């Protein structure tokens, strides 16, 4: 019951108490192990609040005091009457930075406590939304100096009334089919570059477009949003040795900011919550360029770099794929703009659980994502045994708006 | 109950059904996944069902299910349990529980090799002398000049577990590692521990990089024996690079045949405790554990100082880059050699067929995604995106402790 994680690397040995308060399922049983599957009323309310409550008023070291027992009943009374409750700004904050320390699949968690939070709950309208969204994009690009932060929309009140991001990043760039049939920029984005049309979007059919945003406050139709492109850092992508990989015509943008999740505090719900941070170079230079259903441009930068590509056994995509992500690095630090190396951020996240395992008594991660798409044994997550299990508040998964949208 | 999987490649769903003929346990729970921990005397009491499981297993296999040749053979194993407390495997059996053992291994990427497994019946054998020659023999044979074949040696099954059958190494092929008094090792840094074991058991060690360790056997419970297996028999690889020429002077060599020994077998509740097997290396066994990993050969440095990279910052993936150079030294040796060995991109490939194959011939293919997945280059290889769903299935490889913490020493 009180559990132990071996590192293999430094035989170092933490012993797990935390997943003891663990709420949640995994989708595993005794029987079978799901670790590599992508996703696996009044009366549910109040235990939820008070959970969560109970973890705040820990936290300030007031445990069993009068502000506390006192919150517990004015949430108490609130949902009684209301059905629903909000939060207190302090407990807001404190939930959004503790739904990012508790997930699981997230290398980045050193910076956890030192998360911007934007309440956006009195929003009522998608240009509303698009006006805090401009403001959150702007906040956090600081001009290359990245700054994590999160906005909040208001939490669904009867899921009729929902606040919903369309985009799944803020920024990403447009992909469209073909007549020739191949594909035009990001794969990924093919069905929401067409959404986007479908709804009235004119595309300048490039490779790197910019998609707009396509915004639903209260549950309404989505509108579409141009984000002022001088909001948008981008950068050119040009390798350190070889000057002919600035003619690949790569760029990609600094600000990695998710939306499309589901924040939950204590039992509410916030369908909108884009947050951002800053990217792990892996992400662009692995997944991005290289994985197959995206830009999969090994072959071209394999053949520029003239490697026997005749032979797997050559590790031609290996020597290439490393070129690619040294390149990726080298253009955004060059352009001082926020970006970690694998190797950094995989010795932070080490450090973080020994932080975590000490002053909270443990720390879940999902190895399957900790560990980065390449040079995965050369890092030291790789040899760190890890728990996982799902703690609250927490970022979930949450399906896409065109599949469920009351038209 | 049904369950999908889904690569994210490809879009393609499986279904599988084989996890419910799943017995033993995972480690995880509801509440809990283990996914990444490394390592989460018998009654007849228990016995019976566990034997008749696997001739059930057996005798459906070859379409036999419910014959009077099954039904007397369960009738002639009941009666020898109850008899004799255990039981003893046919030939065929025997075979077939090895084979299905593999085929069940979820950690195993190469599992598309596993009906064509040499199995060697050595449960006739009685001394460590004898347990080096079955093993010289395996070794001669799985070897087969640089063109290597999977083999299994079955030495006699548990009995009351104080006359056990082990063979001591981890692997039947594996170099010394030497503690030195400044602190640095010298060779194989995992190794360091068995092979103080053998220089006290009375090994003399020519205290080199690259020394092939002694077998030490142990047979029948009895204390454990020191053998040089011939070195005529030890094939080996010298390491160079083909374009550059200064990695044959970094000293590299490995031997050909990767042979684990220290796993135990389980098959209809039997227990092979000394049940070495053998096939053949994906390139980043030696690439990149054996070579670049931390706690191992750790020539990441040496290699990375000889490209002249920038190792100032970790950001210029100078480790990265003399990693990939390593493993492309590590096949282009060993191809140059005619000594089989497979690149992981085919590996994992061929995993992707032979899964899909099984998932349609068998129901499902237990696998944990966690160790199926290369240790470089994860994403582009098809195993890192396709979902897959781990149990355990009997026949089954185990793992157990090390014979020198639970042996009593006879003198
Ligand atoms: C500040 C620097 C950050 C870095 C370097 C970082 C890094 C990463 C990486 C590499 C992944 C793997 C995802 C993939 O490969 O597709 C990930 C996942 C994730 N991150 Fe972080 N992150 C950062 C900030 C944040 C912030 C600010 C939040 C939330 C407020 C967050 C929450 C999450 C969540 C919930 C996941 C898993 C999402 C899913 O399950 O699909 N991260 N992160
Ligand atoms: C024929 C070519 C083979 C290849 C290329 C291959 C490949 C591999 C690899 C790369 C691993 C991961 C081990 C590590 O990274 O430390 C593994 C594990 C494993 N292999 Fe295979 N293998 C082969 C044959 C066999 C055979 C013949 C058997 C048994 C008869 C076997 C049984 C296992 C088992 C039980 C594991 C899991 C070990 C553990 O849990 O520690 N393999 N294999
Ligand atoms: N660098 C970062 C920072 C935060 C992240 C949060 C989630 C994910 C997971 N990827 C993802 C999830 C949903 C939509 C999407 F477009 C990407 C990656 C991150 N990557
Ligand atoms: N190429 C192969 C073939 C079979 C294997 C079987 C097991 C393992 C696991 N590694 C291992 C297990 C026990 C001892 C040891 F030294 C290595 C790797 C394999 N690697
Ligand atoms: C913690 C984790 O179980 C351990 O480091 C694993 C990771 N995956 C692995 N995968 C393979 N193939 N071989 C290994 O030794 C390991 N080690
Ligand atoms: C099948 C598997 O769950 C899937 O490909 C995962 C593997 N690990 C990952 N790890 C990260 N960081 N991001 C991902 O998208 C994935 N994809
Ligand atoms: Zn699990």
């Amino acid at each position: 019951r009180f559990l132990k994680v071996k590192n293999w690397e430094t035989d170092v040995v933490l012993t797990d108490t935390l997943h003891l308060k663990s709420t949640l399922e995994t989708g595993c049983t005794e029987h079978i192990c799901m670790g590599s599957i992508m996703l696996p009323t009044k009366d549910q309310l109040f235990p939820l609040a008070k959970e969560f409550l109970d973890q705040y008023y820990s936290s300030i070291k007031r445990f069993g005091s009068k502000a506390h027992m006192d919150r517990l009943e004015e949430v108490n009374k609130e949902i009684e009457s209301t059905s629903t409750y909000q939060l207190k700004d302090t407990e807001l904050i404190y939930g959004a930075k503790h739904a990012w320390r508790n997930a699981s699949r997230c290398v980045g968690r050193i910076q956890w406590s030192k998360l911007q939070v934007f309440d956006a709950r009195d929003c009522t309208t998608a240009h509303g939304m698009f006006n805090y969204i401009c403001n959150h994009v702007k906040y956090a690009t600081n001009k290359g100096n990245l700054r994590s932060a999160i906005t909040i929309f208001p939490q669904r009140t009867d899921g009729k009334h929902d606040f919903r991001v369309w985009n799944s990043q803020l920024i990403r760039y447009a992909g469209y089919k073909q007549p020739d049939g191949s594909t035009l920029g990001d794969p990924a984005n093919v069905q929401f570059t067409e959404i986007c049309i479908q709804q009235g979007w004119k595309a300048p059919r490039g490779r790197f477009d910019v998609l707009p945003l396509l915004l639903q406050a209260n549950g309404n139709d989505p509108e579409l949003f141009q984000i002022p492109p001088e909001l948008v850092l981008e950068v050119p992508i040009r390798h350190p040795k070889f000057d002919w990989f600035k003619d690949l015509g790569l760029k990609w943008y600094g600000l990695p900011a998710v939306s499309n999740m589901l924040l939950e505090i204590g039992g509410l719900e916030f369908s909108a919550c884009p947050f951002s941070g800053w990217y792990m170079g892996t992400e662009i230079g692995v997944r991005d360029y290289c994985d197959n259903s995206r830009y999969n441009i090994l072959e071209e930068v394999a053949k520029k770099m003239d490697l026997d590509m005749r032979k797997t056994s050559s590790l031609w995509k290996d020597q290439a794929l490393v070129e690619i992500n040294i390149a990726v690095l080298y253009s955004f630090q060059s352009d001082k703009v926020t970006i970690v190396d694998h190797h950094s951020a995989t010795e932070s996240f080490i450090k973080h659980m020994e932080n975590e395992y000490r002053c909270r008594g443990g720390c879940p991660a999902d190895w399957v994502w900790i560990v980065p798409p390449m040079s995965g044994s050369i890092t030291p997550v790789f040899h760190q045994e890890m728990l996982n299990y799902r703690l609250t508040p927490s970022f979930e998964y949450q399906p896409d708006p065109w599949n469920t949208h009351v038209w």
